[PDB]
């Protein structure tokens, strides 16, 4: 079996200024393939790669293979601004490609 | 010294189908910082991670740490398409972060 995401996955949701937010991925037959999150913007932003965060660990967390299975990855973003308002989006490096989208609304 | 990227990078490109095209991104004072390729799209797409590419080893190349510097980052898009055409840009995990984005223009 190929990796597929397995549904619910990155839901979209809302969030007043200051609240954390979780976008979770959740990967069915995963194998030795790698898991990206991303941000849609001009330019998008990478935000974690495998099992790290890129950049800004007090900003974004990664808790990488959790769940039951081992195979939940749960993007945290904190302390949520105007500025993360937008798309963010799992994908997995399969041929072809493996990914799910969900929104951030930020409420002022 | 923080990251930097050398000038000219990520320059702006035109091709016909089916040509090979280069994006160059000339990183100084690198140090343990990541650099990663990105295509701006809905959804982006992450392109290659440090030193491998993501997916498509047939379709983009990478060829990290290249130059007599051991810093410049070359990436190939091999058989440029229709949908090859956007915004590519290369990032580094710098805080601010450091990145440089050139377009590719596609003529049929
Ligand atoms: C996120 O993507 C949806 C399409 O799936 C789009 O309608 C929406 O405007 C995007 N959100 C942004 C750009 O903040
Ligand atoms: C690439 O970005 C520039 C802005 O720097 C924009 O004008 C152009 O439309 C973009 N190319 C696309 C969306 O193909």
């Amino acid at each position: 079996a190929p990796p597929t995401i397995q549904q619910p996955s990155m839901s979209s949701a809302v969030a007043l200024l200051g609240q954390d937010v979780d976008f979770t991925c959740i990967v069915n037959d995963l194998g030795s393939h790698m898991v990206a999150f991303v941000k849609a913007d001009s330019p998008p932003r990478l935000l974690s790669f495998d099992e790290k965060v890129f950049r800004r660990r007090n900003k974004y967390e990664l808790k990488p293979r959790i769940g039951d299975l081992h195979n939940e990855w749960v993007l945290t973003i904190k302390n949520v601004q105007e500025s993360d308002r937008g798309n963010y989006s799992c994908q997995i490096n399969t041929e072809p490609i493996t990914l799910s989208t969900g929104e951030l609304d930020v409420k002022v």
